[PDB]
């Protein structure tokens, strides 16, 4: 691979069905990149690689549920055949949002929340490590959001998934540096996916979303693919210096305080 | 309670048999205020109890593990009937270390950690918040540490259980205003008590604890009465404008990068 491309890497990207994941494996594929992604549909991946194909990318998807640490271990096993023991992109991005008040979530909510937003990320973060290795250039990114570091309404829990994802970022970027593995988180801020719609869809949600919007130095919403433009160049191999960093995509939001 | 004391204050603060919460138990009770404290060994808690009742500290106790969601209704019915269905107080100090590197860590280990140190905080925040809302002057302060904000050997995945606790910190502040709750985290560095006793018990570990407190500007170990001194500052009616902050306790270790 080049300074500025990753012609020929290998990479895994969690749930590429639609949004920001998406996004990751389009601009990825197109720098060069192998893929690999999953989504809890098969009907929706099939449909994805019909489009990404048709634009020469190399991509192979699976129907895999992340809340399943069982369907964890299969999706490393077949990927790291797919890639022959040599993965050198982990891209965490899958994750769900429940919006309720803290006071208001069920084991159920905070049990299912838990295990797919933070659970799920560190456990293939562990099973890709041996194939990271291997790859003698591996590369793990995390994607956070900034509602792992400030309040934002609904989001305590779920804010609190990505707190404790930001750090063991951190962590492992010292556990694994002998390892040639460089780990860095990727918050993003508000961006214009399918997660977002569905909320807008709450007249009260939309109201609490045209806020964040308000407070952003642009006044808008980020695209699938200005965020994926971070992850790329964090794997690229001209930032080789670039390890245990949470960088917020947002427009400005983090930064904002009284504008 | 005066501005400066928690004359007749009610508080309860998980695991006070040893280190900084027994520390805590003392300066809340010392400063006038009505404590419940739990742990693991009835024992324990009862030489504890004998301890603080000569000394003059209304205080009561009852065994408690805080890694059980019936346990943990039970503690809070028998809080809430103690102390009438008021709460002033709860200090969420109960926590454990496995100090495993991320990938070592069994799945037992991972629930182990992630239900003691961010579940039963969290969960029992929930069960307290109408009895501190009875209480009217609510005050919540979780016990998290360096280590959740910053990588440390050994301690990725207890620093990921003390991020959540972080970004949960600062929602609740939001969440519970209204209720005249103010919630607040306060970060201990390296404090000398019974968990750091083990600790440098093996060499290794023994050589990373010397490098943190060669880290620090006041190169030496906190005291478990320096760390409790913070949080019932924040209790006091005189820190009523302080809400949804993280302070570190740790001789400026926080603050150091190449001393
Ligand atoms: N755009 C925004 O407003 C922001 C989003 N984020 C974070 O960005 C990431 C992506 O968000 P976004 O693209 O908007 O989300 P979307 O809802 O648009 O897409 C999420 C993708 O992840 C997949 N997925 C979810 N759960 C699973 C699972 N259990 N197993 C396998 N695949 C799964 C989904 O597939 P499927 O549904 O078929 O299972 C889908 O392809 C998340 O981690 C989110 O927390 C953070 C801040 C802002
Ligand atoms: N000491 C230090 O340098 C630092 C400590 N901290 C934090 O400070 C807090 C207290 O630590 P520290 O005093 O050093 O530790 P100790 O081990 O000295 O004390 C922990 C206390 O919590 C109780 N406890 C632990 N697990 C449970 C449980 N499952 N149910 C009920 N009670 C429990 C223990 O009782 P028992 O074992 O008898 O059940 C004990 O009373 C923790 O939240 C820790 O994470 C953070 C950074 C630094």
């Amino acid at each position: 691979a080049g300074r500025w491309n990753l012609e020929g890497c290998t990479a895994l990207v969690t749930g590429g069905s639609r949004g920001i994941g998406y996004g990751i494996v389009e601009e990825l594929a197109s720098l060069g990149a192998s893929v690999y992604t999953c989504s809890r549909n098969q009907k929706e991946l099939n449909d994805c690689l019909t489009q990404w194909r048709s634009k020469g990318f190399k991509v192979e998807a699976s129907v895999c549920d992340l809340s399943s640490r069982s369907e964890r271990q299969e999706l490393m096993n077949t990927v790291a055949n797919h890639f022959h023991g040599k993965l050198n992109i982990l891209v965490n991005n899958a994750g769900i949002v429940i919006y309720k008040e803290a006071k208001d979530y069920t084991v159920e909510d905070y049990s299912l929340i838990m295990s797919i937003n933070f659970e799920a990320a560190y456990h293939l973060s562990v099973l890709a490590h041996p194939f990271l290795k291997a790859s003698e250039r591996g590369n793990v990114v995390f994607i956070s959001s900034v509602s792992g570091a400030l309040a934002v309404p609904y989001e305590a829990v779920y804010g609190a998934t990505k707190g404790a994802m930001d750090q063991l970022t951190r962590c492992l970027a010292f556990e694994w540096a002998k390892d040639n593995i460089r780990v860095n988180g990727v918050g993003p801020g508000v961006i214009a996916t399918s997660l977002v719609e569905m909320t807008i869809q709450d007249p009260e949600q939309k109201e609490n979303l045209n806020k964040l919007i308000d407070r952003c130095a642009l006044r808008r919403m980020g695209e699938p693919k200005e965020l994926a433009a971070m992850v790329a160049f964090l794997c690229f191999p001209a930032a080789s210096y670039v390890t245990g960093q949470i960088i917020y995509v947002d427009g400005g939001l983090m930064a904002n305080c009284g504008f």
